[PDB]
């Protein structure tokens, strides 16, 4: 389980949702070696996408915008709440469940 110290300790975590990543080339393997840097990352929609953007894995763009992706009752519960004043949506932890589906757990950070 990979996580974001930074966001935890400088930021008040409000809701948070869950959402898989659609990886890339031999992205699967760093993510696995835990080769990630989540500085300055944040998630933004875009087309009626959610996307990843600024994450960093080690080796393709290792910060290529990467596609999020959401169940139908996830996406009911983000919109509307990601464009709100002084609020960022953050990677908080990125990890892999039983069936092997990279997993990004993501919070409405507020400063601290
Ligand atoms: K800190």
């Amino acid at each position: 389980v990979l996580e974001n110290r930074r966001a935890r300790h400088d930021y008040e975590i409000l809701e948070t949702y869950e959402a898989g990543i659609a990886l890339k080339g031999t992205e699967v393997k760093s993510l696995r070696a835990g080769k990630v840097d989540f500085t300055g990352s944040f998630a933004r929609f875009e087309d009626g996408e959610l996307y990843l953007e600024n994450l960093y894995i080690a080796p393709v763009d290792p910060r290529r915008k990467r596609k999020l992706l959401l169940h139908k009752h996830e996406l009911r519960r983000l919109l509307g709440k990601v464009e709100q004043k002084g609020l960022t949506l953050v990677p908080l932890k990125i990890y892999f469940n039983e069936r092997g589906y990279a997993k990004v757990l993501l919070g409405l950070a507020r400063g601290k």
